[PDB]
């Protein structure tokens, strides 16, 4: 079994490091004064970057891999996506959900993602997707720790037996309580749904992740209730507000007032760059707003924010390979976090900040933690992001669970020359 | 020498095709009724997609590869970029420009780009970068047909001897006349500069490519003069309006009136997604506009529009590997061209439409044309874009000039499994 990771670079640290492994955990981390020789039981990072696993804080595995079945969304709109999904209803079975969820999970394993939070639609009396996902969670456990959010897609108060189904999902084992206040029939139902959501989370000791204000409506301010209730219950760490795209459209004075509460509450925020840029701003003609939440300002204020892929190869987002560096690339551009340091520190948005959002207790390259880490063939976060590098090795419990042999590019000039896209 | 390309898929066509080569040209193209066996002198596309070479219609090779030298742009702003570039002035020499231009050109060759249009700053009495680029053009000719735009970055009428230097650049061999009307001191200088630009293009029989209305100013309408002058001279095919980001902010009524002229004029448009999303909208707080020209509407109106990378690894854009599928990916998202067909047809924005913009006369997979083509290991444009595939082979004059052995990813579950990110 592997005993050491050598010649490792670490974010924010100078030089090379050696990570000692014992009994599936990191026993010690020591600096090196030079390059160490390879040997049996040593995994050579080759001066590449070693980081804790990538995290997917927000994805919908119940709808993944269904784009084009039976027809393609040709307009690319949300409306048509709903219709295309409805045409596939006859194929939505227990086995179908498991098969598609596993397909995307395999892409995630290949992409060094060892933690995934999936939302599952529970506005279905049969809870078909949920039952399937609970089995998938057990099956994929050796490679990925999967959290399941009971997501009442059609609303809690605006759908028949919505609250009862949400609670049933928790009784069956869902890890997180979801909600969608802006989709409820009225603002009052929206606020009330949040009180019910928090009551359920406290009753069952579960986390909370609300699809919050995902709409270009400057009056959609459910985020203040999410933050206020979290602060009241002293449970900010266990709470997440996903999307909050409406915040992109708030006036600055209200946003400034709100930010004080957001910081005090300690809640987490998830932005989904690939889907937000695609689905937001659809009611604008020109100019067209970007529609991503205030990521830059959150970072400047010390508010925890991270990035999710949201959807992969489905009616609402036809693209994706479940790659977090790709999600990060889109977010840095749309949020204008393009300074060198902002880009370099970007890795935090798909690693540490996301681990905090999932309330993970065993995460990070530190003595005592499980030996879960990945190796990127790049010098730092900036380099990894610029070159969209693959994951050279993914290690879990001190064992390699994924590896990618890099592509080899050659140009034939007066003489053949290898191209690695580095200067 | 290669005699045939077999098992090739072609955009918009059904089945597989065989492309016969003779004397460096495509002699004939015949459909296949099944998979053909490989053999000596046959390049097997392996049911991958064969297309004419990728094109880079807008890049700045004179500033490429300079990010972080001597310092990094930490704010990521245009303003700081100017200051960071100024700090490197002592390193701006003939050899330095050639070295950096060649570095990016090699990345382009590796990425299947055989046609490149580079703008070169000619607001320099010594014309240092231009002299260097003219040598680079000759040196890279076996692999890339490089067009040089004499770009008067500081203005034609607003910079000392600006017009004289622009003409000197043409007398030295620049292929295209550039301009930047919105940067001139006054609207009047802007309009006058365009008359001077067109006069020079007609005097020397050169193409035109204007950095046009690259500013979030709803009153910046120099594009109407570019189109009107082209129509008057009957030279639309030889004219290009780069950027036109101001169009993102025009009212709809004026835009509708303008579009009639744009279509009638026949001029070309270049949008630069990666840089536009980064540099536009910087004077907005929230909401923030996207700032890309009206690509979707141009396509719907039959107006030729294409995508450029603009900058690579410099003070104005720190990222990039000179990859056109990456540029396309960003543009499809920001312009909301996310329907299946829109994404699949996306390849036109980095191939055929760009060739038209460069007024290329030998481009496309057709009998009689030079055997210049590339092979993507994907089923169609949608697949190539989704998976951000590399260029398996780049062929020029019937000879392989670049090749990429794909990365190999394996996940170790109960048994090892190869992952190709296809469903
Ligand atoms: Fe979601
Ligand atoms: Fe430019
Ligand atoms: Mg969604
Ligand atoms: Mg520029």
């Amino acid at each position: 079994a592997l005993q050491t990771i050598i010649n490792a670079r670490l974010p924010g640290e100078e030089g090379l490091w050696q990570i000692h492994l014992q009994d599936g955990k990191i026993s010690a981390i020591d600096a090196q004064s030079g390059v160490m020789p390879i040997t049996e039981n040593s995994l050579d990072a080759e001066q590449g970057l070693v980081i804790p696993p990538f995290v997917e804080p927000h994805i919908h595995l119940d709808t993944t891999q269904t784009a084009g079945q039976p027809n393609w969304n040709q307009s690319g709109t949300l409306f048509e996506g709903i219709e295309r999904w409805a045409e596939r209803k006859a194929l939505l079975t227990h086995d179908d959900v498991k098969q598609r969820a596993w397909q995307t999970l395999k892409w995630q394993i290949a992409n060094g993602i060892q933690h995934v939070r999936t939302h599952v639609d529970v506005s279905d009396a049969t809870l078909t997707a949920l039952k399937a996902m609970l089995e998938v969670k057990q099956e994929v456990a050796p490679w990925i720790d999967l959290q399941i959010v009971a997501f009442p897609q059609e609303g809690i108060l605006s759908y028949p037996n919505g609250e009862a189904l949400l609670e049933e999902a928790l009784r069956l084992g869902a890890d997180v309580v979801g909600a969608i206040p802006h989709f409820e029939f009225t603002r009052e139902y929206g606020v009330e749904s949040l009180h019910k959501t928090f009551a359920l989370a406290q009753k069952y000791d579960r986390l909370i992740d609300v699809h919050c204000d995902e709409i270009d409506d400057e009056q959609s301010r459910f985020v203040e209730t999410v933050a206020a209730l979290a602060h009241h219950e002293g449970m900010g760490a266990r709470v997440t507000a996903s999307h909050t795209t409406a915040m992109h459209s708030y006036n600055g004075a209200y946003t400034s007032r709100l930010f004080r509460l957001l910081k005090m509450s300690g809640i987490n925020f998830v932005a989904n760059p690939l889907v937000n840029i695609h689905l937001q701003g659809r009611f604008d003609t020109y100019p067209k707003r970007r529609g991503i939440t205030r990521v830059k300002e959150m970072l400047e204020s010390g508010i925890n924010v991270c990035f999710g892929h949201d959807a992969v190869f489905d009616p609402w987002y036809p693209l994706g390979t479940a790659n977090m560096l790709q999600v990060l690339h889109m977010g840095l551009h749309v949020c204008q976090l393009m300074g060198y340091g902002q880009i370099n520190d970007g890795l935090n948005l798909i690693t540490h900040h996301s681990a905090r959002t999932l309330n993970l207790q065993d995460y990070g390259i530190a003595a005592g933690n499980s030996a879960n880490l990945i190796i990127l063939p790049a010098e730092n976060g900036f380099d990894a992001l610029r070159r969209q590098v693959p994951v050279r090795y993914s290690v879990r419990g001190g064992k390699v669970i994924a590896s990618t042999q890099p592509a080899q590019t050659t140009v034939y000039l007066e003489q053949p020359e290898a191209i690695d896209y580095k200067r």
